[PDB]
Parts: structure tokens; sequence; C-alpha cells
């Protein structure tokens, strides 16, 4: 299937994204230098689901995996159907360093 991937970074405190897939920008219309550094909640509008959101908030104060379905927008607007598998990276000691994000849109 076609699929996007992205790395955030935990040890900064509101996981902006360090690294994005070819597919990534090109899916979502957003080049690196609007998407470098920035939380992924840019993607989200008026549809997005806050009690999703929220699933992804918490497993990542949680520090815990996480995938759900969320409606995104691309850069000129239009709606796509985002869903989402992230999933932390800890270091040796239990510590999250990294979070990682592959995302695949599914309206089908
Ligand atoms: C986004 N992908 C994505 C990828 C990773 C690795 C992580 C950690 C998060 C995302 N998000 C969610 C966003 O960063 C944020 O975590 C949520 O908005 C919930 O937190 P807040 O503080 O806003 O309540 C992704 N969100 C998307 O909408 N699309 C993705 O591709």
């Amino acid at each position: 299937l076609r699929h996007t991937f992205v790395v955030a970074d935990a040890t900064l405190p509101d996981c902006p994204l360090v690294y994005a897939s070819e597919g990534f920008y090109a899916m979502t219309g957003y080049g690196p230098d609007e998407v470098l550094g920035h939380n992924c909640r840019f993607l989200q509008g008026e549809g997005t689901d806050p009690k999703e959101v929220q699933k992804i908030r918490d497993a990542i104060k949680k520090g815990e995996a996480c995938s759900v379905r969320l409606l995104n927008y691309r850069k000129d607007g239009t709606p796509f159907w985002n869903l989402l598998t992230v999933t932390p990276i800890k270091t040796p000691d239990g510590r999250v360093s990294k979070f990682v994000g592959v995302q695949v849109d599914v309206t089908s």
C-alpha cells in the first residue's frame, strides 16, 4: 500500500517534525521549509474529531503507541482521510527520544 513516514523529536516539548519522506510532502502539498520544526497538527482542520486528536495527545504524554483515523487537509484546503499510527522510540533508559508516524491516505 501507499504510505508516508515522519519523525518527531520528543526531546523538545511539542514534538516537532525533523524528517519527512518524499511522499509526505507530496501527499500534503507542504514543502520542507513549512513542515520541519513544526508540530504535525498543522494538517488538522474543521472536521478533525477532537476525540481522536485527544487520543494521540494522551498517548504521546504517556509514551505509548497509538493509531487513529483523522481528517486532515492539504495545503490547498482539500480534505483527505489520514490513518495515522504513531510509535515511540525509547533510549535504553526508558526515556522517549523520538516519535515516528506512518500515514496512509484511506479516502479509498
Ligand atoms: C500527524 N502525524 C504525526 C506524526 C507523529 C510522529 C506524531 C508524534 C504526531 C502526529 N500527528 C499529531 C500531532 O503532532 C499532535 O500529536 C496531535 O494534534 C495531538 O496533539 P495536540 O497537542 O494537538 O492536542 C499528526 N496529526 C495529523 O493530523 N496528521 C499527521 O500526519
